[PDB]
């Protein structure tokens, strides 16, 4: 089972604890630990930059965990939002000073929410008119009645979520523009291809308000099936902004100036999981080739370069921590003196670091270190004064 | 009323929005919108590589907002974070299909907890040794008994802390370290010093565990007393791992094998608030010279630079598109050409955009662009081939 190898690997390393551990935990609950932050980070940084900063269509926000408890009746997350005895899988707090119906709240389910509310704010100070989007990161909350296998799917995760609204005689054409954009973005990012697939939705497994649905999932290497979902791409026709509109009593129509017209725009929904995503990103790129490398793309890594002196020589401290401080000014790094450089190269590798310098007693006549790179091993001589411009070239994008 | 001049136009602009606000909203309950999270974002970039990745010694986490319900028996939140008839502050919530006091959990009141619960872990993982800290940016909830003052004391609010673990012979002089580092972060990214104080607790307002206390103030301008708490630095004694040891059962001390010691770390913590140095940071930076522009620190404006053709003329869109495009592959940038130029030009100034690049009717016969400075509006004509590396230079450290 490569699920547990890779589980077991990201806790020895610290990608993850379990949360509270030393009181014993909560079920589903991890903790990202100092290797895991900067992975995530790295996956958000990569997925702002493809769907939201880096176009010129996309805009983002940042709302609430907690919102006004109409919102989830509005969307219909109170009534229907239930997993059998109908139990419903929202997350309840109550604000304030007494337990009241006034005071209770819950915490979102998804954060989509959050951006339909918001559609006439971010017209109005954005400037925006359709063919555009409204994207967001952030935490979601749902009471999973059977949560697990490791971080697929828990009590507390985040996710990464787009509305793209459209005028509605278009909506066809941007819902598979979106599909075929997600999905190469998992194997850009290094996921293999043929641990993906899509998954047309049959018209008997959509909602009332969905014209088409297509999932993309990942090979996991679950028991039985192997295969999840890892995103979601939905055309979501007008519905979210029709019923908040009725709810609310807020216009949440678009005017089209150009062409003196009025309507609601059509929804194609991108709706990823920033933690889900983790765990395939990692399982993906766990390798046993012996040597265990996890061979994940250099603008994931967590650590981009490990600073490694032969030996604790005095000598080759001074250089060695001088290039460090040099490297660290640019990009997450790392510095090992401990044990023989081999099993030191070793460690980075299972870790995903995608390349390791080696200040060596030669270095300290010729001003030159070696650069090792992760998954072919191969070392080049580079000069001190030119090791970041090495590392940055094929590092781009980080 | 600087402050609400402040709130206006981080409202009109996106900055902030209420959140649900079509529902009514909240009480203290703001959404971040388009403006808003890149300011966040960089705020926390900013922290990050100051605090945790820009340093040797200090690493990340980034633990659960919902952890075991035991965690605040043991930090003293459940017998003590109450407010007058005593009233506890903590928001609750229920986990799993039941409502029983074994489901029962808190959300975080502050994100510290989740880091000493895990201080064995990291020195196990990261191979940590004091002096040595680490950082964490998160969510934390608040039962607020009267929140307002716009974003500075709200229900849900975000939290920049740090546990900085040392010999205890060691203590004052860290601790002397970090308030001095942690008030120059902020002059750095441009507040005023005058609006910047430290306030050392006397010996009657430490908390039992507190040797010393001093907080960073700035003057925000309430009404009366115009001056709040803006980040909090502590030294903590060795309170929060012999708490969690006790309570635990799994020992929280640190094993020194060099020369063979045991003992438990004392704690110096800076406790910073994301969306509270948010507001800090709108309000410094807010000014009338007639002109109104926000002095944002370059590294912090959201918005790096803005692409204006002097109309919009077809003939002038093909190279401020081509422009805009190249930009926004390193940049956050708007593109605007609609309305005066001038106009323009104060549209992004009231935003804090630090470089406004006009593209003109010469440019298509030198291929050259002006770049205008936001704050002395001087303009520089500049070669299209070199206006990345123009601003490169100038918002370096973005
Ligand atoms: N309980 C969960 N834990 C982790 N990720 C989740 C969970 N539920 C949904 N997701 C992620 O969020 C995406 C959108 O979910 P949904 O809102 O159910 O369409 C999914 O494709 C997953 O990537
Ligand atoms: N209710 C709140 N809303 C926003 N920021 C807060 C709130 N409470 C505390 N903070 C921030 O968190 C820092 C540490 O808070 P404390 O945990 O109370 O020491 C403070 O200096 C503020 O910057
Ligand atoms: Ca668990
Ligand atoms: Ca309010
Ligand atoms: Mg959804
Ligand atoms: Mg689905
Ligand atoms: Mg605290
Ligand atoms: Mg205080």
């Amino acid at each position: 089972p490569v699920i547990d190898t890779v589980v077991n690997l990201a806790k020895r390393r610290g990608f993850v604890y379990p949360s509270g551990e030393i009181y014993g935990g909560t079920k589903s609950a991890w903790d990202y630990g100092p290797l895991g932050v900067e992975l995530k980070e790295n996956i958000k940084r990569q997925w702002w930059r493809s769907v939201v900063t880096g176009r010129d269509d996309v805009v983002g926000i940042d709302s609430s965990i907690i919102l006004p408890r109409e919102v989830w009746v509005a969307s219909g997350h109170v009534d229907v939002f239930h997993d059998p005895r109908e139990f419903n899988m929202m997350l309840k707090t109550y604000l304030g000073p007494i337990e009241t119906e006034e005071g209770l709240h819950y915490l979102r389910p998804e954060t989509a929410q959050g951006i339909f509310v918001n559609f006439a704010n971010v017209v109005t100070t954005a400037r925006k008119k359709p063919p555009f989007g409204i994207g967001q990161i952030g935490k979601s909350f749902r009471n999973e009645i059977t949560p697990g296998n490791f971080i697929f799917r828990t009590r507390e995760f985040e996710q990464m979520e787009m509305e793209f609204f459209v005028e509605p005689a278009t909506a066809k054409e941007w819902h598979q523009y979106w599909i075929d954009n997600r999905l190469q973005w998992y194997i850009d990012l290094g996921i293999r291809r043929e641990n993906l697939r899509l998954w047309e939705h049959p018209k008997d497994k959509l909602s009332h308000y969905s014209d088409r649905t297509v999932d993309i999932e990942y090979k996991f290497g679950f028991m039985g099936n192997p295969w999840g979902e890892l995103e979601g791409v939905a055309n979501r026709t007008d519905f979210d902004l029709s019923t908040h509109a009725r709810h609310s009593g807020v216009d949440l129509s678009f005017y089209d100036q150009i062409n003196d017209v009025r309507y609601t725009p059509y929804v194609i929904e991108p709706a990823a999981g920033l933690t889900r995503s983790f765990m395939a990103f990692l399982i993906d790129a766990y390798t046993e080739d012996k040597r265990t490398v996890l061979r994940l793309d250099p603008r994931l890594a967590p650590v981009k370069a490990a600073v490694l002196p032969l030996s604790r020589h005095a000598d080759l401290s001074p250089k060695a921590r001088d290039l460090g401080a040099e490297l660290r000014k640019c990009w997450n790094i790392d510095f090992d003196d401990a044990g023989a450089i081999g099993r030191r190269y070793r460690r980075q590798d299972e870790v995903g670091t995608p390349f390791c310098v080696t200040v060596d007693f030669d270095s300290l006549q010729d001003n030159a270190v070696t650069v090792r790179e992760r998954d072919a091993m191969t070392q080049d001589r580079v000069a001190m004064s030119s090791v970041a411009d090495y590392l940055a070239v094929r590092l781009k994008g980080s």
